[PDB]
């Protein structure tokens, strides 16, 4: 998976993610109303929502779980594959708040206005590894967590402690640990979005084939540290060159640089692994927007046409038949 | 640019390319019926289509000149940037076609239904750099024609000779010459589809951090020779492992790979080379599909919905209003 | 610089170092007798050495100091370039063994008898920044340390702690930290060192053009990251397919290819870094060989052809005059 | 293989290669008088030379053939691997100088004076299959020559014919042709040989982790595409930088960084292809220079030192008995 943090031309935050995978986890969209009570009746725990909370995720027996979504008061949160470097602890830890790995994603949006409320609760806080139920194990996660602040922060547990990055980049992939990338795009310093055009080679004079030469050296592979790099730069060219021109659909080209397309990426299963959809929250206005491998229309669900002080969680359908305009 | 062709599932023929570029040129899509009389007012010279054409152009004082496009019979023709290596006759050759540059994609789809038929007419040929209006120079190009038979020619002329090279990778990108790019391919026999998982380095494990292992060495900026490589690999994994589930969006998620960003390709004037639009002709079918940087909604104009035996030219306004889904 | 274990045909090991600068620091080989009394004139401090030591470095007012060297036990230590990670405390630490930086080297060699030995004294040890002089300030180091057991560690004093890591990689170059190295060893698990002589892209028949297409994908350039890649794998490459053969020249062979070349790795101040000196200690024998960007011919000086309990520190030129064999 | 010609700063002309297999073809260093009459056995046909040669070959019934050598007007030629461009008429084509391919090396060395003499010869030149004997049958191979104006070519014969090329790039390496490698340098406009320290990428800054940022990008892996991008690069910098300081040492510092190392370049038959041994002509002076893979240090064999009138070929025994100075 990548995720992006984009702020518009009209000072709009935009949050998001590829949700790269090789298969249907049963998804939908999901909306659940402020004061709303999630109950789980796995373990007979529950939940009530501070805030009104729209996202993609899928309903377990009633319970509602989260891959990525956003609050009323312009909070997203994403989680991401984390293979290897993330530990969990198999119990609670005494004396700390302990959050099981599959409800993090709810547990933020429904509680916390803010990446500063979140970064607070997180300071005493443990993932857990108990499961939705006992046949649904949980998965490798770490998070991406952002507001209309335009700050954003990382999640990772390992075995050491539950690490908090600041994270000035913009971007968030998989493994290694987040400290690993940042140190990854010094490599990279040579890196020129602007052409160059030729290169005197003593006696032979050397000719730029086409634009790009500046960027030679970028890799254009799909693993997780090549997709933060790519991410990282198209981002900062971006918001250097083009500030007053970022709108919604550059979000989408960034993250499409970075998508995973059918039949290159070959799991040791012989699936291919896809980007099944890509989303993006504009954090102020409440609006979930998305697409799909399937279908690369933009679909945009809208939280403040519902009633955030409605009696029932609502599901919109994981939009998979492409959308055409037929001109004539 | 990077031009594409590629068969559907159910054996369809999609043809069409990223069109890269850091302006506009005015351009909308263009149907011309069959049997009209085309009419140069600057040099009095006409063309009457054989067959009905539409694509992608614009129109100088009622003459039509197309960047890329298809006709009734299922032929397609798409010019893209030939810098450095294109050598155009200053005037007409004796004993030779003659075709001014810019007219070369009406030429090709007014008058052939195939490439076979393209084939033998181009032996004879010649590219005159000779332009629509002394004030509106040709530009340096080199040409993709491919068809219902699934086959793919390249024109490119050299200060040698008028080249016609038999495409058997389905792509096409800028210079270098096209079997330039043919041998580079050889340079990447390495490149693995399926997953590396892990590597013995002696006393240490080393383990595969997230999917894609396989592909790391895979060029990832957008130079001619890197976009042509990453789109050759592509595509032959999609056929190679997906052959039987390819269909029309699988076609952008190829190009996608390939398509400039906003801020990171800059000119040497401070432009951004942006992916202005992207193409996809159904050839079986007449209908030219197409996005836009600004609106990612395919967008479709189907020459079957017209009459075939009108008597006007037709335009179609480009359209760069992105298009969302509002679902709730 | 890149340092590099190996283990010989013989069982012999092997342990050095590229020395990559852009200047002389007045080195020479340097031999030092055991129960010998160094005296710093400087701060009016003493160590006596408990076993003979021998390596390249610099004599102070008749106080020696070490780059890399060996010890009459087969304990090798180098230092090598560690900017931006390490961190140095500003005075000695109470409770701890403090070690000026410039002195870590002869610390190490001339009181232990083995990285066993090693580790556990480091358990307790600080890094302090005390210079030789206060004119002559210490420099960015971390350490590799090697014994006839073949066992390495690194040594690296960050913020954090002295870390102390088990290498089962067999290299060291620079920074970033050596976890992080480590890490970045898994992007590159596709790499074979068997040649790939074919790939069939579909109508394309692709033909391996010379050997070597199994570790496209390796970088060529002289960043740390870069030349810890390379040395890794062709150091890893050569013990699976060619134990059996290792030899004293396979050690050069490998450094060479990370090896610094005039004029092309250009500093701030427009200097040529180069890989002055190449050592290589066996370490069994008290063998110290090396040569020199200038003077490729190696040199060996031999610890037990002096008195191991002589009276007088000895010193040998450094040698920078090209040793040709004229053959007729 | 991996040829090179670079001039020193005593406006001296050095050319050699890297010869690169991975056997020995039972060579030796061959010297041969002028006016000798070098007699084939097998067909009968002699050659006698002009101008007195040495180089590196072999002696099949007492006719010499060569890999790479010199003469005494200063004329240097090397062959190096050429597969699949290759093409080799069957027999003697009428009205041509038909050169047998082993005996290219020497028909060149014996007969001519220079590159412009050798130019001249050429363009009505064939280069025949026909073999040494029946039972040794030629390898595919395309040449280097150099003199001491400063001048090189490159001589390919293909399907279309025998191609002489002007080297403007000082290196030659194997497949594709020579066209094909110059164009692929344009690739690589957007390397520098000068520190990158920094880059602010918005938000983060991004720092240089050693030297060598600029040239990041640059491929290193040992096929022959990546070996002549390297050697043209890291020539162009030390001639741009360093003019002034070039002597013969840095012709093996440049080759020794495309040298293959035993153990990763393994061939389809489970050997290691190796830099088996490097040569350096000095022109000026009748200088063969070289060294081995077992043994480094450089041998010097001097045809001025013999009879140039002399009535018997010589040989000097191919050193792999590493040459160590012990300095104590």
């Amino acid at each position: 998976c990548t995720g992006l943090a984009l702020e518009t031309k009209d000072g709009l935050h935009l949050f998001g993610l590829n949700m790269d995978i090789e298969y249907s986890f049963n998804q939908s969209i999901i909306f659940i109303p402020r004061n709303f009570k999630c109950v789980n009746k796995s373990n007979k725990k529950e939940l009530t929502t501070k805030y009104a909370v729209l996202g993609m995720g899928t309903i377990f027996d009633d319970y509602p779980t989260f891959a990525d979504g956003m609050n009323e008061k312009g909070l997203g949160c994403a989680g991401l594959n984390f293979p290897v470097y993330v530990s969990y602890s198999k119990e609670d830890i005494e004396g700390k708040t302990n959050i099981p790995v599959y409800n993090f994603l709810l547990w933020v949006l429904a509680n916390f206005s803010s990446v500063e409320e979140v970064k607070e609760a997180l300071k005493n806080a443990n993932i857990v590894d108990i499961p939705i139920s006992e046949n649904i194990p949980n998965t490798t996660l770490h998070w991406m967590i952002s507001d209309i602040t335009g700050k954003s922060i990382v999640v990772e547990q390992t075995k050491e402690k539950l690490n908090v990055f600041d994270n000035n980049i913009g971007v968030l992939t998989n493994s290694p640990t987040f400290d690993w990338h940042v140190a990854n795009l010094n490599q990279y310093v040579g890196l020129r979005y602007n052409q160059v055009p030729e290169f005197k080679l003593g006696d032979q004079s050397l000719t730029a084939l086409g634009q790009g030469t500046g960027l030679v050296g970028l890799p254009g592979d799909f693993t997780p540290a090549s997709r933060f790099i790519r991410v990282a730069f198209l981002r900062d060219a971006m918001i250097k060159n083009d500030k007053d021109s970022i709108d919604l659909i550059e979000f989408f080209h960034i993250l499409n640089n970075v998508a995973m397309v059918r039949g290159s990426t070959r799991t040791v299963e012989e699936k291919s692994d896809l980007t099944q959809y890509t989303s993006c929250m504009c954090l102020e206005k409440g609006i979930y927007y998305y697409n799909t491998y399937e279908n690369n229309q933009i679909n945009a669900i809208d939280m403040n046409k519902e009633n955030l002080d409605g009696n029932e969680i609502k599901t919109y359908k994981y939009n998979k038949t492409l959308s055409i305009n037929h001109v004539n």
